[PDB]
């Protein structure tokens, strides 16, 4: 029964198209949906009780558009998102965390605008977690967003929008300064002939996989969901292809901002994601990510490519890892396991941010400390299979792979266990 | 010898890749596609591509199959489409650089259960008519195909049947199907409906790949540019479904509502032939190859391998075209589903194989009318020295090119077994 | 370039050009081939053991010492010949020439003794002279038993059961010389310890010929299984009598371990030849050469994909340990062992970095030669009051043991593999460690 | 048949990794293909009785090799005179004839830097005493190999030059001096006095490497059965290197005082043959062809071209044989660098092209006698016929078989273009 799930037959195929060939849509997926949903707020969705029921259908991350309203609405937003995401901290073994993103309008005509940076610096003091970077065209766009951020901002996320020509022709210069991409589509398919958009979107999911940083796709993935309550062909083919081409997070826009269907929106993405998910080729997608991956002398990469490739050995059901940062998860989710990452951090904006990779399970650690350092991670790792248990990730019988450091303070995984389920 | 210039379009920086991850970062929305489109178009024809008049644009645009969808309208519409479309097709019929073959496809009403009484008096009027193709709709099983067969009575043999796989038991039951099917078509409108709509995209794949695997054509259908219907530009999810389309090993692509009944039924059709120039230039045909080769059994059929032979042929000079001779599209059917980027150059004598090649991707058809000459020898080499003159006129070939020949050892469909490298003079 | 490009900055273009690191990122084999150099020196300790026959010409405490020096890790007593007293002077002049170096316990060099039996003859089942050879070896304490003419699963349970409730520790190694022997393959390995491809009685039982196809295909299986094999017979047999080998022996070692052997063998070359020494230094000379030769990119891709899913701590910590091993060129792989094991199913991955295993089983340190690339340390320190610092005491002991033998230097990334509890069975954990 | 794919190690043949092919190794798996791997036999005291020729020619001689380190001009022209007579001896059924090269293994420069006076006079020799192929000495850059071109002169333009690797710097220089040599000997020998013993594995596999990714022969020797010299059997390394020299992708393997002193030439010869057929048999063809394929760089030449689909064409069906026409020997040189399963019969009326082709593993020469028939196209099906009835006499082919027919479009050399399916009647 296991290996009739989750297109196990097809996972074992010899070739990519034995593998097609195998597909099977009576095999029902198991695994917890890993590519994020990013649900543009507006109109449609800005009341608490909305959010409420956008976060229970799978909203990760809230995307508020600066290129219409005032600071005050925008505030309202992000008030009501926490109070959203904060009725359900009851329970701390199933609570979810979920990031603010802040869209910039973009520098029209002009370096960065004035209007930009007043609106950079509203969400340093609001505490958003990311910044969508409308129109990056080069490598210097990305550093002066980062310093109208300023010092107290240092820890936003900066995803850069390549909405142009100029932007997919630099790239490596962007990505390389960036936290990760967004393939911004609305304006790609104007700025350049509407049927070259897929070989960009290919293009820097690709790289973006190869670097090991987020990848968002947008913009009219749903698009007749604004009005009708069912996708089109094209348009649900269109959310599985994104995740299959690599996709960390995928977007919602008109469809949750607008639109008179968010809630269904958001539903579609999620049961589309998780039939798209369990569909990738693991096996020629794990044996490339890890050939192109340089080698390393720092024990987390160390660390992470030996966690993945011990967790497909043993048909681990996730790797837990404990993380300050949210680093260590990134580099265990760059080789794309199957194994869900359950990532137990005690920061709240890390547990945020950690929804741009794909595969990243945040659990918030809000548990009284222990005394003796070692006892203190071994209570995260304890808490980290609970709550594992508790959400269906994990049985009595199943293995486990569990990724921690030798010292307190980040920067020092080195360390991967094999343990069995209680 | 070729240039720089030659090795920076149609993709070849990422054709030479040796991953398929190191294949998408190669992908380059500057280097442009230089071959023709190899995926058929097929447009449903209706109230909005019905005149003689749009019928020639839609030509021009790139139609190559016409379906009339018998779900709607009389035997009496339905014939003086097919009158249209003939007309159109034959207005170019002067210049060899603009006269192509346009398949006719009728798709049928559907199931009740056996075949119904409208299903067995609509294939009698495509027999009557000289329909090319038949989209058998709701095919649940191999007596479905054999009921469509039978109806196809003692003068329609020839027709090509494509069945429509538009529920969950037609997936269920599809190697049965496809074993006795010319073809298969996602129907994806009604299969979105019989199974969740998450889940029409897997049906679309395994479909897609089962047929690749077989060498049997596979259309995708249903929605592809709906928007077009009322807007001048698709959308973003519309432009990526059809080059995913390709990109899955489609042999056809289809517009319904969007040239049926639409405001923008060329503009549909233009965006769907730029859309598939440049997926198939983004095709990895190096894993594509290996996988299908490594898939495929060994043959001891003449044909079948010097299929193999010539495609190896062309992807080690990079040959500009393949020009076969064929009677029934058979031997184009089996260079086709190799994939190879060269183009293949299907000569027929056959008026109904030349319309019906346009099912198999990256097949070319050429109608060959000159009489007969008495020596079988020189009416093969008149035929190939045809296919060639066309492919300069077409843009295809110049003096230099090298060309993949395939022909066989005496007359009569079924002896193809030989492979010529020529260069052209 | 771009998967090595800051190592080689880091490491310097020097450390890439040795031990055939240009043709180990080669992308294919036929690249591989292309690019083996022989200016590309060797770096790493010697992975394959060498197996020496012991008789008149090896069997001093001097020559003996000479021989330990020049790389022996298994002595060979063949039962074939000589007497119950002969083979007991044999074990104490191996044993005092062993122990005259434990003086330093950080590099002391464990060598196991292998009783090689006489063999069934004419018979069916175990003779009587093998049943009181076995009984010999269990007296006097061998480590393995080289099993002669094995032709079924039952001749095993044979030589295990004459062996009796005493000799459970011991290795029984399963020659295949015969036919019945080939055909029955897959059943003796299943319950045998390893293989010998024993090629003189294989090459006049079965054509000359195929003999290389029987070898090639029991390395493979053994390799698959993760069992040591050895490869035995005339592998530098013109060294009896002259200084250098053949072109076609010299080749002969360098294509066993090519194949996948764990062990390589001497027979009249060592023990009544007039060059032991100097083979022994012959055949420690190719494996290191041939070892650097090895396209280790695809054999740990196809050891993963031919080896089935396992939920067996040990074996999942020893395919996370030798990717990350791989991922950081790291010098070696500091393993804990009681038995053996766990350093064993490092070896089966067949992973560049050596693999130091930490024992206190003076016995489990002997037998370890059998796997290749596995360097045994026996731990001599009684047990500290605190498990967990009993552990990294050992660890410690590997790191500088490994710094004083050349293995470890200052920078260098080290992977640690450990368990969570003392006794066999429980190893789960894998560390990446940098030496200060 | 089930008995067909039980034999030639088929199960291991269609394993989907090495280390299963290996595991899939079977004793019991009989070799049915012809032995591609050429025997070099050196000619002495034990090896120039024209009847002990004639049983070392049925054993599998391909080459004869002349060593003039040892023996005046006078004792090596009676050599030849043996080997010819031999030779000829079964030249009265042309269907089982079997050319025999005749190789001049140079005594080398010694304490010189150049070619030596000795060679000079010894490469004079060979020309007019008409020697196939030139073993040169210790080759240690192209200006070597361009002085013994010129000393072979205007008259010995055909002959071929194969250059002896011996020291570090000639395999320092190996690239330089492939280039503008017609192969390599790896002469282990010296080789292994010059570099340390343990390193001369890894040169021998990098040149074998080399020469096959540039398609050029490769020769393994010396001591290669060292102890058949005295000894009936030879020892268990022996037996080994030779299979590793063929498993290594060697073209050639040669017998030096195995035939030319030894005391058992015949059984040596024998030895080689029996080996070499297991170990072909053991090659995993199915990697080997993908990583020729893939190192091999694009071509416009219409031989390379139609090199490639014949071999392709050949795995496809099972091919037993490749029939080539060739006056130089050079197509049925581009069919062997791919590493074909099926044999390469080479049919030529070129005496000297059919003794060459020996240094290309897996090409069976055949010598037409014909004169030339009236209508060209009758020359070219006469001597196809001939490829066919020498295969079906000596085992190649049976009635049923498939076999890739390789030609060109008109007389001469270079012309090469059609690859033909046929199946044996
Ligand atoms: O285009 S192919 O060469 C092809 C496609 C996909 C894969 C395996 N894959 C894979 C590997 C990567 O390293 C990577 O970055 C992305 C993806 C990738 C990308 C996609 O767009 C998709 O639809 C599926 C995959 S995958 O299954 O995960 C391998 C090969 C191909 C396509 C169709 C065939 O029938 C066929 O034989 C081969
Ligand atoms: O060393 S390996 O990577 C290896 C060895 C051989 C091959 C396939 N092969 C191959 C491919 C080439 O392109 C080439 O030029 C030579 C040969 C080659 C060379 C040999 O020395 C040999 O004994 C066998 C082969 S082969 O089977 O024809 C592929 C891979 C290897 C060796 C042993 C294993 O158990 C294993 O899993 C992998
Ligand atoms: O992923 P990051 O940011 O590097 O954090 C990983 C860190 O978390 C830990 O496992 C636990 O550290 P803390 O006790 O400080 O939370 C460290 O040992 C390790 O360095
Ligand atoms: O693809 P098909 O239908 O088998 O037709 C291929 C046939 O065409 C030819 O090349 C030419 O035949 P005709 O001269 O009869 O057209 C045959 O030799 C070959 O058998
Ligand atoms: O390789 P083996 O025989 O399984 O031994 C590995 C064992 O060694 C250890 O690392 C240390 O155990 P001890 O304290 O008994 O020496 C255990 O945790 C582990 O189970
Ligand atoms: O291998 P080579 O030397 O290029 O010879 C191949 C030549 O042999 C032929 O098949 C037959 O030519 P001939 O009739 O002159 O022998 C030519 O068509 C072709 O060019
Ligand atoms: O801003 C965006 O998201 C776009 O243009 O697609
Ligand atoms: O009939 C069709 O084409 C469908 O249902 O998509
Ligand atoms: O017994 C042996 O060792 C042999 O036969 O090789
Ligand atoms: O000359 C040779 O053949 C050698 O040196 O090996
Ligand atoms: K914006
Ligand atoms: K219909
Ligand atoms: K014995
Ligand atoms: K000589
Ligand atoms: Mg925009
Ligand atoms: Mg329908
Ligand atoms: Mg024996
Ligand atoms: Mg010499």
């Amino acid at each position: 029964a296991f290996f009739q799930q989750q297109q196990l037959p097809a996972a074992m195929a010899d070739t990519f198209l034995e593998h097609l060939c195998l597909l099977d849509i009576d095999s029902e997926p198991v695994a917890a949906r890993s590519t994020s949903i990013i649900a543009t707020i507006g109109p449609a969705s800005r009341s608490v009780e909305r959010l409420k029921e956008m976060i229970k259908a799978g909203m990760n991350i809230a995307r508020l558009n600066f290129s219409h309203g005032s600071h005050e609405y925008h505030a309202e937003s992000i008030a009501n998102v926490r109070e959203a995401v904060e009725s359900f901290a009851g329970s701390p073994l199933s609570y979810r965390p979920v990031a603010i993103a802040l869209d910039t309008k973009g520098p029209g005509s002009g370096g960065l605008s004035e209007q930009d940076v007043r609106d950079l610096r509203f969400g340093v003091e609001h505490g958003v977690d990311i910044v969508f970077a409308s129109f990056v065209r080069k490598a210097s766009d990305v550093a002066a967003v980062r310093a109208a951020l300023g010092p107290e901002g240092h820890g936003i996320k900066i995803i850069s929008k390549i909405e142009n020509h100029e932007g997919v022709k630099r790239f490596d210069e962007i990505l390389e300064v960036s936290d990760g991409i967004m393939v911004a589509r609305g304006d790609l398919g104007i700025e350049i002939p509407a049927e070259k958009v897929f070989l960009a979107q290919k293009m820097m999911i690709g790289r973006c996989n190869l670097a090991g940083k987020p990848v968002v796709c947008a913009t009219q993935m749903l698009e007749s969901m604004i009005t009708k309550p069912r996708p089109t062909r094209a348009e649900t083919s269109d959310v599985a292809n994104a995740v299959l081409d690599g996709a960390d997070c995928i977007m919602l826009s008109g469809e949750t901002a607008k639109g008179n269907f968010p809630v269904e929106a958001v539903k579609m993405q999620h049961a589309i994601a998780r039939e798209a998910e369990a569909a990738v080729y693991h096996r020629q997608l794990f044996e490339e990510l890890r050939r192109a991956a340089p080698l390393s002398r720092d024990p987390t990469e160390v660390t992470a490519i030996g966690a993945v490739e011990a967790a497909f050995k043993c048909c681990a059901a996730a790797i837990i890892v404990l993380t300050t940062t949210g680093r260590s998860a990134q580099l265990l989710s760059r080789y794309r396991p199957r194994a869900a990452v359950i990532a137990v951090t005690r920061s709240a904006q890390a547990a945020r941010q950690v929804h741009l990779c794909r595969g990243v399970f945040p659990l918030l650690y809000r548990e009284p400390p222990e005394a003796i350092w070692a006892d203190d991670v071994d209570r995260r790792v304890q808490f980290g299979i609970e709550s594992g248990k508790l959400r269906g990730f994990l049985r009595v019988g199943d293995l486990v792979i569990v990724v921690t450091g030798w010292r307190p303070g980040s920067g020092y995984t080195n360390i991967m266990r094999v343990l069995s389920i209680s």
